[PDB]
């Protein structure tokens, strides 16, 4: 199905492109319907390794492993003690995949939208201007649609071949966590999981109350008891960065799960973005009872989000204005 | 020739970092028993050295090797509604789509192997108490050249800003780069001295901490002639800091270069410290348990950090690999 739709893909234009981190997304139609393609190219890869065993640390004694696989080299200058040069190295899909490919299809304007380059905006949130801006959006912004995915993994069996953690009594209190879209699922130092709760009251941070303190305390310990066995203990229970993102592409309560050794992918582990699951139990202690709905959230936005136009960039102009901050001559 | 006669010599010792974000892998290794340093990092997707339409939505993928365009074989890894996700092998060319760069060091000088060594990291979870007990002492034994900088002018050619007036000799900052305008990294250092990490930061400081606020935002973008808007730098402090001297980073809200150094578990915005003195009491930071990422290379990590993440393993029930 997926070679499928990648041979019909036809480009249109290149939405961004990111050389230090070597991603790609691309704009195109499939059956003249928009579609929308990301590319990575893979990280290079190691050798994969009482009665308990234990994992071999970056080792390279395989076939494909660190610059073993080197078919042609080529010197493109030298001097004293440094030599610059350009390899070729042996491609082979089970064993060294050139770029992980996702594809968006049909895609809609709220993903052009997010994969467009685009200026970021630090704004500051009061809980005031949620209420007013944010939370009219969420309940518009909570489509069947938007969220069929989310559906699709807890009641439909998608991407169940990949479950790694399923807790659920028929209620409202289990959860899954599977790979993350965004895994490879090759490299461990990438590592990036998503725990989907089952629960629907709490679609982003904003609806955790005190009383949800000690839930989320109990997700925290489940994840670190849980995911470091999956993997033979490669990664350990304290080498797993666990948080949620505010705002979230996604209005329905997700936590991610990203290998500490991961220097990370846009702002997914970005203070701007990510906010530890720690803290949130913590700050729980200090705000009211109702929670985050008490605190105003600073957090980085695109020009493209549909909350810029909704409110957020009026909103910013003001708050730049109620601080002092000149409002930058016309003549630069 | 030389350079491939160099690399085949080459004889894995250890590899001194890994990093999925740049897709950069370096190794340690002896040529000659000498040591030897190899990176290699993949090479980026192409693109057409035309363009269009008369910034990167401008380019195009119509030459063979341009974007996407080598594919020879697919694979999925799982799909889901719209979305599909999957893996592919692409055609290489040393000419026109090398895989990835290929350096060496040899000999490599010690120098030469740190830099390259990037250490791991743990989270622990940092309670007022282990702070007191554990970290507080360390930071008292620290007594540097971050007073050469503050008052004997050292770096005074390279500062962006610098306060002057007996007014702000306390309250007041200076500003300089860290060692394009996407990539702006600046660092302002303040003029007080008692306040080493976030930890000093009370309730009585908010008001000082909103000001600098305001001031960095009102004065780096016109440094930079309004290049750079207010509302786009990333402000933020470190947790455990680099130095312990308050500083405050200030960085490209698009700085595409950075890692770690941005991460949640190290860097924490300005504008939450604010955010949160309202609500953690008179001592501020002093009452605040502190998630974050400690480096296996920092004095702390053997000084108790090591010892009480165990233990706090323990309490939690959390299983894990003993001694």
């Amino acid at each position: 199905m997926f070679a499928s739709l990648i041979k019909r893909f036809q480009f249109v234009s290149v939405l961004d492109s990111n050389p230090q981190t070597k991603v790609m997304s691309l704009l195109g139609t499939i059956d003249n319907k928009d579609a929308i393609i990301t590319a990575e190219k893979t990280h290079f890869l190691f050798d994969e390794t009482d009665g308990r065993s234990t994992p071999v640390l970056y080792n390279c004694e395989n076939e494909y492993s660190c610059i073993n696989g080197i078919q042609e080299l080529k010197e493109i200058t030298s001097n004293d003690i440094y030599y610059w040069g350009l390899s070729v190295i042996k491609q082979d899909m089970e064993s060294n995949p050139t770029a992980k490919l996702n594809l968006i299809w049909p895609a809609t304007p709220i993903h052009i939208k997010k994969y467009e380059q685009q200026n970021f905006h630090l704004v500051r949130e009061t809980p005031e201007m949620y209420k007013r801006i944010v939370q009219p959006y969420i309940e518009e912004m909570c489509n069947n649609g938007r969220l069929k995915w989310v559906n699709n993994i807890l009641y439909e069996g998608a991407e169940s071949e990949r479950v790694v953690y399923k807790d659920f009594s028929e209620k409202d209190d289990g959860f899954l966590i599977l790979p993350d879209m965004k895994w490879d699922g090759m490299n461990l130092d990438s590592l990036y999981l998503v725990a989907i709760v089952y629960r629907t009251d709490i679609k982003t941070i904003r609806d955790l109350r005190y009383s949800d303190r000690q839930w989320l305390i109990n997700l925290n310990n489940k994840i670190r008891s849980i995911v470091p066995g999956c993997y033979n203990y490669a990664v350990h229970p304290d080498e797993l960065r666990i948080l949620v993102h505010y705002q979230p592409s996604y209005y329905h309560f997700n936590i991610h799960i990203v290998n500490i050794k991961h220097p990370g992918l846009g702002n997914s582990i970005a203070a701007g973005k990510a906010i530890l699951l720690e803290d949130i139990i913590e700050m729980l202690n200090y705000l009211g009872p109702e929670g985050y709905m008490n605190k105003t959230i600073t957090y980085a936005i695109g020009e493209n989000h549909d909350l810029w136009k909704r409110g957020l960039e009026e909103e910013l102009t003001k708050q730049l204005e109620r601080d002092g901050i000149p409002k930058i001559p016309k003549i630069v």
